Parts: C-alpha cells; sequence; structure tokens
C-alpha cells in the first residue's frame, strides 16, 4: 500500500488524532499510533472516521497494486 497515504490527510485536514480516536474514546487513542505506522490506516476505522474526515475513502483506498 504505497499510496492512499490517508494517514497524512489527517494531519492536512486539520483533524487531530484524538478527534478520530474521540469517535470511539477507546485505548484506539495509543493504538492509532501503531495502526497508521505499522499498516494502513484501518477499515473498520476508516469508516467510522470517514465522515469525520469527510474525506472519501475510496478516492484514496484504490486497489493500488504493489
Amino acid at each position: 500500500m504505497i499510496i492512499n497515504n490517508l494517514k497524512l490527510i489527517r494531519e492536512k485536514k486539520k483533524i487531530s488524532q484524538s478527534e478520530l480516536a474521540a469517535l470511539l474514546e477507546v485505548s484506539r487513542q495509543t493504538i492509532n499510533g501503531i495502526e497508521k505506522n505499522k499498516y494502513n490506516p484501518s477499515l473498520q476505522l476508516a469508516l467510522k472516521i470517514a465522515y469525520y474526515l469527510n474525506t472519501p475513502l475510496e478516492d484514496i483506498f484504490q486497489w493500488q497494486p504493489e
């Protein structure tokens, strides 16, 4: 997943990690650190935050072949 740098958008879209976490208000706040770092931003998280993000996943969440 070279592209789909959705993680980067959040900063660009001036929305804090905590804000995304605030949606869940769970340990997510901490693990959100590794989810984007280790993985691509988690899809389960993604759709729930997508609306908060106001940013379509589909545009960035392309297939993105390796």
